[PDB]
């Protein structure tokens, strides 16, 4: 089946420039035997190239050229069926976009190529190729944040208790600091939240995951909060259901020695969305009271800055499905960087979560990410706070 | 009950300059015995304030605001309650920036206030560091531009069991028609609920689907020439019969059309409630050829998880997320931020339910080009109708 394939790439300063001649002839020469067709744009320290050919012969030569050493950082833009080629001919064609001034690289683009019977910008192929022409430096992976140039640097358990706390750091990284501690639960054997929630009945869940929140609050007094805020989780059914849930962790807290403010409640879009009227008066109880409040998960499920103009959350925090394999996905990429601009402008905090690799790390910081939760810096630590890794130069 | 409002406002370029001292003064002498309090910053250009108090009384002060001859361009940028007061004991005070080195201004303010976890400080910082962002520039100005139309011909066609009636997308930049949505309306010419109201229940999906061959007739007969079909149809009318997009293929090419003239239109809300089945519907379009675009994105609570999931070649922002965007910081923020998504992701942006200038203005000036709305171009039966362009003075 005909297929695109559209990536993004960058060289090595350090090295010799690549022999551009060398590349496209011998890509024209394997090209046409199988089909694919193309055209590929360099910028002096980035490729752009889209490729045109069944999905097999696709599959194949991406393979080869992720693998190649003559450039790096390859990113992903587009991938889909087509019903017609853009481009004919063949060599692979190829522009070095040092020589063209203002528009003469579209001209010549748009020379032999089809975008079919509407105007050309109506492509998302064309204006992919625009977008590199105008302003392909902007994904560009700075030097500084080369992953290569990194690398990374006691408590009981409480089985009498109902229900314990583990503790996971959410840091600045560029500082040094630790921003804040989330309170994950765990049950009386250590067991994740989803044994924890298991060994309750269901008619008590809401009850338990609302009064669960005194041992975390109890945790955290004992521990030196040193100005540092505590997230802490909740279904919305558990704020919801109760005369008076935010009086109730108000009482708890307080009594812990701990600030209203110092108090983060973290929810997920997921459940937020699918009530947006039982929530809103919770929501206001919990502003008035002086708590915080996070949307967790941003970005699975069902995700939206149209969620914005409803309410404004304090925080918002990346879910781990846009950080995983960020560093190859331009859609992934495109999608964080939106998030974190909009975010700026609407004085939202925001945080990755589920940060595993300097990859992920030095990615997520280019795109303007400066909070993060993940294994890569601190695990969750069994009533208590763990062990921060920071990265390091080389 | 405590609320915080904050707004960031401008000033007239071209008048004499404001006299602050005595606007300042004033304003903290009436809002401290109402139980007001908050801060004026100003760096030349704008005005970012901060205010404090009941709901009632910041509703009448802000009233009274929004209409004063000294500013313009007032964009509200949060009004929540509030636990505390920040700015204990100052009715108002004013911070010129322009007399600041960097980081001096947040210190004063934090020397009187009452911190980067606190909303309001993150906004104050912004403010500081780019507060020139979502300033309106003087050519966007709503004052400088006047629409003026460019005779249309609507029709009755008998014996369908549909009419449409065509809306153009267009680039007021270049003056050019980008698209013609086709928008189903009854025999008599009423709406598309009216429409699928003489329907049963139970062949809506089909009728939904087989009614786009008198689309496809229309736009064929114009002649379409060079521009784009939109058609909009329910996800459900896709899937229910086995070559459901083969026979819109045939349709159209019958009416003389190209598959890439044509684009799908399915609303995010449809689509989202089932990820499953129109994968292998979306396939079948890429194949043929057509187009997909997202209509009302941002009214089912939207995007970002859809695009990991597949990209569409167009989205449409949903006309709440336009309507009064000239006065919410956080509208602007947000369709600022698809627009720039979009743009990366190659994905052409159309603005809906432009209605006004101002709208138009300020969907420009977060990068915006497409756009569809009464204020262009009002939907005609069975034909193009008359379009407006906006021009500069
Ligand atoms: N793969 C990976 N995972 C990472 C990484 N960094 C952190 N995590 C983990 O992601 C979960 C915390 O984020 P969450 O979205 O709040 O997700 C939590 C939260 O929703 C939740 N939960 C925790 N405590 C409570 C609670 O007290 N009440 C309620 N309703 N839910 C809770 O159950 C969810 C799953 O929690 P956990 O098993 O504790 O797992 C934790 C955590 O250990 C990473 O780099 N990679
Ligand atoms: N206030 C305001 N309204 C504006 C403005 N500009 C356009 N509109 C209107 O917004 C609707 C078109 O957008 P839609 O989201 O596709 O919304 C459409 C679309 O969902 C739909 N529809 C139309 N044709 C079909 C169809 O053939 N099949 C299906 N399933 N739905 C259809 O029914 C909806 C209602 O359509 P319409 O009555 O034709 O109303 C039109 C239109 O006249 C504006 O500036 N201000
Ligand atoms: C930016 C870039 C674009 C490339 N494009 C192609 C191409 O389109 N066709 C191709 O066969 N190889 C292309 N390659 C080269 C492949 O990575 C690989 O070196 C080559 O296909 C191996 O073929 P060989 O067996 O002849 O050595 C490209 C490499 C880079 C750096
Ligand atoms: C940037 C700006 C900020 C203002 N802030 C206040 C204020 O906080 N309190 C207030 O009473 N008026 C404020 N005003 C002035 C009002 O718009 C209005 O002129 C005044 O309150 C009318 O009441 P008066 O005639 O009793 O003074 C402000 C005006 C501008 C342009
Ligand atoms: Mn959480
Ligand atoms: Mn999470
Ligand atoms: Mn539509
Ligand atoms: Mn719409």
């Amino acid at each position: 089946m005909l297929t695109t394939l559209i990536y993004r790439s960058q060289v090595h300063p350090d090295r010799p420039p690549v022999d551009l001649d060398a590349l496209v002839h011998r890509a024209s020469s394997k090209n046409l035997p199988l089909g694919i067709t193309g055209i590929l744009l360099f910028n002096g320290l980035q490729f752009f190239q889209v490729l045109e050919g069944t999905e097999e012969a696709l599959e194949s030569l991406f393979s080869e050229i992720q693998s190649d050493p003559r450039h790096r950082d390859v990113v992903e833009l587009m991938r889909d069926y087509s019903a017609y080629r853009r481009f004919h001919g063949t060599g692979m064609r190829i522009l070095d976009l040092r020589l063209f001034e203002t528009d003469g690289a579209l001209e010549e683009i748009l020379r032999f190529s089809t975008f079919g019977v509407t105007e050309p910008v109506n492509d998302r192929m064309f204006r992919l190729l625009s977008a590199f022409i105008a302003d392909g430096g902007r994904y560009c992976l700075p030097e500084p944040l080369q992953p290569s140039r990194w690398m990374m640097m006691a408590p009981q358990h409480l089985p009498g208790q109902p229900c314990q706390f583990a503790l996971q750091a959410i840091v600045e990284p560029a500082k040094k600091r630790v921003s804040s501690f989330e309170a994950l639960i765990r049950s009386p054997t250590g067991g994740s939240p989803v044994e924890m929630f298991a060994a309750i009945a269901a008619e008590d869940r809401y009850r338990f995951d609302l009064e669960s929140k005194a041992y975390a609050f109890a945790l955290a007094g004992q521990l030196p909060l040193g100005k540092h805020q505590l997230a802490i989780n909740l279904l919305p059914g558990s704020l919801y259901h109760h005369p008076d849930a935010v009086g109730w962790l108000m009482d708890s807290l307080l009594a812990a020695g701990l600030r209203p403010d110092q108090v983060l409640i973290e929810v997920t879009e997921t459940e937020v969305i699918t009530c947006f009227d039982q929530f809103r008066k919770v929501l206001k109880a919990l502003r008035v009271a002086g708590m915080k409040l996070a949307i967790d998960d941003f970005g699975a499920g069902y995700s939206g800055l149209s969620l914005l103009t409803r309410f404004q959350p304090d925080k918002i925090k990346v879910d781990a499905e846009l950080v995983r394999d960020i560093h190859i996905s331009g859609t992934k990429q495109a999608i964080v960087a939106s998030v974190v601009r909009c975010c700026e402008d609407l004085g939202i905090t925001v945080v990755a979560e589920g940060v595993e690799t300097l990859e992920e790390w030095c990615w997520l910081q280019s795109v303007g990410i400066r909070l993060f939760q993940g294994f890569l810096f601190s695990r969750p630590c069994l009533n208590g706070i763990g062990e921060i890794c920071w990265p390091v130069a080389r």
